[PDB]
């Protein structure tokens, strides 16, 4: 007389990632990085209607 | 004058299996030729959340 074990599963966790959705539309990613690397966390533009 | 018989009928009971009909759609089969043996199954999931 035996206690059968059936099988045994775990889930696939899928890989969201930020660049593959489409939030990233709304987002330009720069390789610039020093706005990080920057002390005051300003940017001034010259803009001119 | 005689009593005449026009025949003598009777159905065929046509065969219904479980894999023939389309409720087995809804469930996965299994011939496990000694299930009495059997005192308790079990099936495990593991979900990393």
């Amino acid at each position: 007389k035996f206690e059968v074990l059936l099988g045994v599963y775990t889930n696939a966790i899928q890989y969201v990632r930020f660049l593959e959705t489409a939030l990233a539309v709304s987002c330009v990613n720069t390789e610039f990085k020093d706005l990080s690397r920057m002390t005051d966390g300003k940017i001034q533009f010259r803009i001119s209607v």
